[PDB]
Order: structure tokens, then sequence, then C-alpha cells
């Protein structure tokens, strides 16, 4: 019935000619949610490879083409095995994907982003962090022509370092009237579980001579994006999973790390600490808006207080965490928000801060 309909339909997606595959697509786009859209893993996946080779046509595959294509790679790239072939089946694929992101005249690159934090899930998304280019305009790259970069916004030529920009400078159509780029959130945040992935964050990169981390930071009071503060949130916590590092990142000044994992658990209203205590808070932690409040998703607060935990681990940590009020925040976050994750994880907190020296 409909299933036979589509195991024909599908094979249309590898037709020398271009319209009958643009009709193809149209009509199969609709049916990559729900229970039809196993037709797309018939012949070990050759539709997910057809519609790769669509999608990175440079004379046939049209913004709706690619609209559509793309829209259905998000939909298939929930299975972990579909994920697979669209790294690893076409190694230019995850090239063509980052470099069409960063092209500010691709309109289709929000939706892009949603696959690339899709394909994160995948240690083979770790791929980005060296892939580089040769030169700043229009190049020819294992067969793709990747548009010219725009000089004036990029001033790497490394992927990973060039999405960066697009999140740190993108955000609320900044750089893009096509796009603000929220979701490379999720892809941050997924990537940088990976060992190779933590350390570009946590170490000076080239190009601009920071470190990657404290340029994300700034979004984690970002309350009209959630799709930002959920995955920086993450990204914060996965760049400490190195106890050895947490001294260094403390005390760097240039990063100025706590204030922005505080902020979200910080309210002026909900809030009473004595004057002695808040003398010791962040300069950004005092003399808070009359209308500041704590982030109302409790599962971005104990992503937060994860974070705050893991510097917990070691005692200059915690003699830096003690000396800047946190254990008062973490009181104050615990007498008022009724959550009981958020309690549970507010006591480990204190229990961690009142060890002595070992």
């Amino acid at each position: 019935g409909m299933t036979s309909q589509l195991n024909e339909l599908v094979e249309f997606l590898h037709s020398p000619q271009p319209a009958v595959r643009q009709i193809a697509i149209d009509n199969l786009v609709g049916f990559s949610a729900g229970p039809t859209s196993k037709v797309f893993k018939n012949d070990s996946y050759r539709p997910i490879k057809d519609i790769i080779k669509m999608i990175m046509d440079p004379e046939h595959g049209t913004r709706v083409i690619i609209q559509q294509g793309v829209t259905i790679l998000v939909n298939l790239s929930e299975d972990k095995l579909v994920r697979n072939i669209i790294l690893s089946d076409d190694k230019k694929f995850l090239k063509f994907l980052v470099w069409k992101i960063v092209d500010l005249t691709n309109p289709n690159a929000d939706i892009m982003c949603i696959l690339l934090s899709n394909l994160a899930k995948d240690d083979g998304i770790l791929a980005v962090l060296n892939i580089k280019r040769n030169s700043s305009g229009e190049e020819v790259d294992d067969g793709l022509k990747l548009a010219a970069l725009n000089k004036e916004v990029f001033k790497s030529l490394r992927a990973m370092d060039c999405l960066m920009d697009c999140f740190v400078k993108g955000y609320d159509k900044k750089l893009t009237k096509y796009a603000s780029f929220n979701y490379l959130a999720f892809f941050f945040a997924d990537i940088s579980r990976f060992k190779l992935g933590r350390m570009y964050f946590i170490e000076e990169q080239e190009y601009d001579g920071v470190v990657p981390i404290s340029k994300l930071l700034v979004f984690t009071e970002k309350y009209d994006a959630k799709v930002r503060r959920e995955g920086v949130a993450s990204t914060i916590k996965n760049s400490l999973f190195d106890s050895e590092t947490h001294e260094r990142l403390l005390k760097d000044e240039k990063i100025n790390l706590l204030p922005y994992i505080l902020l979200p658990i910080a309210s002026a209203k909900d809030s009473e600490i004595d004057e002695e205590d808040m003398f010791n808070l962040p300069d950004e932690l005092q003399l808070l808006p009359e209308d500041k409040e704590r982030d109302p998703i409790p599962a971005i607060i104990c992503c937060h207080l994860e974070s705050i935990l893991l510097l917990c681990t070691t005692h200059a940590g915690r003699e830096y965490l003690r000396d800047k009020s946190v254990y008062p925040l973490v009181r104050e976050l615990h007498k008022n928000v009724e959550n009981e994750d958020i309690g549970e994880l507010c006591y480990r907190i204190v229990n961690m801060l009142m060890r002595g020296e070992p």
C-alpha cells in the first residue's frame, strides 16, 4: 500500500534527471517524520546517500532542495546508525555542512545547525576540529565549491573557530537575517563531552588569542534563548571534567568563569545574604538589578550546580569558591526554590565546601 508506493518513490532520488529528483524529494520530505521514515533506510541507507549528494550538488542543489534534504536528515538523525552514514560514508558532507553554516548568505543555516548538533552525539564529529581551509576566498576542497568567507567577520581558516564566531556574534540575527545560530550551543555541548573537544574550549586559540569557553559565558543570562542557555550550561560543565584544570580556569581573570555560573542561581528578591558575605561576591553579583531573578528552568540550574560541585573537587577550588561567597548563594537557592533535585545538589555542594585541608 503506502510502503509499496514509497519504496518505488525513494529510488527516484538517484534518477539521472534533475527534474525527477526535485519532485521525488518534494513528496518524500513529508514522510520523513513518523513510522514511514523506515523507507529512507532501504538498500543499506541508499536514500540517505542520494539525499546527501543532492544537497552538495553545486548546480542542481537549489535552496528548496537543500531545505528539504536537510529537513529529512534532521528527522532521520535521531537514529544512531544514520548519523554514522552522514559522517563516515562521505567525508565531504561534514566539511560542506560547517562551511555552509558560516556562509552568511545561506538561508538554511539554522536548520543546518540543528543537523550539526544531532551529529555531535556520534564521536565522528571530532573531525570538525581538524577541518581547515587553504585561503579566505573561494576554494575547491575535494570537489566542493566553498563560498568565499566574509573576511570582515571571520579571521580564522579553521571551521571550529568560524562556528564559534557565528554563535558569539550571530545571536539575534546580527550576522544573517536568516539565522541566529542558537543550536550551535547544543553542538558545543555534545562535542565538549569528548576529550579533544573539551581541550578546544579550555585552551587559547591562535586566531583571536582567547580561551573559547570565555566567549560563551555571557549567554548564561540570555533569557530569550532557552536553547543557548541549556547548551552553554552543559559546555561549561563538560569543560571542567579535569580537576587539575580548575585552578588555572578559576584564577584566569580574562576568562572570568565563576560569576557566569553563579548569576543564574542568584536573585535580588528571594535571597537574604548579610553584607559581610556580599562584599566577597564577584563584582557581577553585587548590586544586582531590582528585577534580577534566577533561571526559571530547574534543569539548567542543576547543570550549573553540577559545575560548582565539580569545582569543589580540589582544595584550591573549594577555597576559591568559599572566598567568593558561593556558600551563601547556594544556601539561599536551597531556601527559596522548592525543587527537589536542586535541593539535593545544594546539600552535596555544602558537604564539599565543609571540608578542611587534606
